[PDB]
């Protein structure tokens, strides 16, 4: 019945083999939940790195993969590859990816059913930016997003939504735990109509926003928060207390 | 004073650690010439796996990097990291990064001057479309996108220009030997003005259309060819011969 927490650690690009030897084995050492879904999302040059060296508890996701197995798509990896070097998660939608990458709706929903097809998990982003929130239609932007995932998802058992205040990134607006709230309920009453009442009870809604020790407290308290997708803090030691943030 | 034979192979978005695994182990057993750099372009996720398999004698190129070496940008790998798994080179500005991802000549100089200031080797990429070669406008497209890699570019000796005839991709139409000569050597001449002609001299100007082991001891025997990139026959067998096309 309960939604199992989920922690997901978005390293993005950061790292070489001995800060990420490092950060793995203080996981590795570290005295974790059990209540937490952990994983890790590594850079894809360390994706093979980081699945050998981490515990076989403790997932690993691609930060990016393409829509198809195989082809001329220099710069790019699959899904079948992705599984081939043993992880079962992809990070696919991200903001950074939206916003400095130009990724559309249409291609995010093209890669999120083919990693599916293929047997990986998806922590899929959603976001609306500050212009957006500010003319009040955060609902009618991640209502557009989700709807863009959602119309290439047969199985929700393997996906977890995000949900990042794109607003509160890089501009002097910051998000409440009350306004995290607002928006995951919003997200999983939208998932209640849309596609069923048993997929939103089950769908773990991830907050993606700012993320630390000092904060996940308050924001895992509330009530349709299962999680995170943290940023900067996977790096740090604290990534532990993000793991333990109901206990 | 000859400029040293350079054969890269784009493996693109192919294989997995047992197809790789057997394409190096068939290169490593191969009687490839001294006179002929190899480099291989593996995949991301495949680049550590390729160097520590591959002989020392045969390079490691990225498929694609960013222009920084950290920073809030997932799904991207930095040279620096390149670095880390001892590889020594890094592909930029090819054909498909420019046309299905939007990667624009301003970009590519960016991440052009990023990877060798890391201490990278580049083989930039680029080539004129088929509007573009049908228009005649040929020496105009590929003196722009040589211009917007040279003004980035300090020190020549660690890059290899690579011209990529995208109206032959696909289209239908093919380019002969003597066009491909036609290209390289107003690509040449272009350095020679526009940077010095010891640049000019020194420089390998590789040919990016499409080479098979039937094709390559006529183009490699033209003057300013001064070896190839590699599409789809660097993953088979075929590419020993290609890798030995001047003897």
């Amino acid at each position: 019945a309960p939604r199992k927490f989920f922690v997901g650690g978005n390293w993005k690009m950061n790292g070489d083999k001995k800060s990420l030897g490092e950060l793995i084995h203080t996981l590795n050492g570290a005295k974790l939940s059990a209540d937490t879904e952990v994983v890790c999302g590594a850079p894809s040059i360390y994706l093979d790195f980081a699945r050998q060296k981490l515990d076989a508890k403790i997932g690993v996701a691609a930060q990016n993969c393409y829509k198809v197995p195989k082809g001329a798509f220099t710069g790019e990896i699959s899904p079948a590859m992705i599984k081939d070097i043993g992880a079962a998660w992809v990070i696919l939608g991200h903001s950074e990816r939206r916003h400095v990458f130009g990724e559309s709706d249409e291609l995010i929903g093209q890669k999120v059913a083919h990693a599916l097809a293929e047997g990986l998990g998806v922590i899929a982003c959603i976001g609306e930016k500050l212009d957006e929130r500010e003319a009040g239609i955060t609902e009618k932007v991640v209502f557009e997003q989700t709807k863009a995932i959602a119309d290439n998802v047969k199985d929700w058992s393997k996906v977890v939504l995000a949900y990042e205040p794109v607003w509160a990134i890089g501009t002097g607006l910051w998000a409440t735990p009350q306004q995290a709230q607002e928006v995951h309920e919003k997200l999983r009453g939208w998932l209640k109509s849309h596609v069923s009442d048993a997929v939103a009870q089950s769908t773990r809604i991830i907050y993606g926003g700012s993320v630390t020790g000092g904060n996940c407290k308050e924001l895992a308290s509330q009530h349709d928060v299962d999680g995170f997708l943290v940023g900067g803090a996977s790096l740090k030691p604290e990534f532990v207390d993000i793991i333990n943030a109901k206990h």
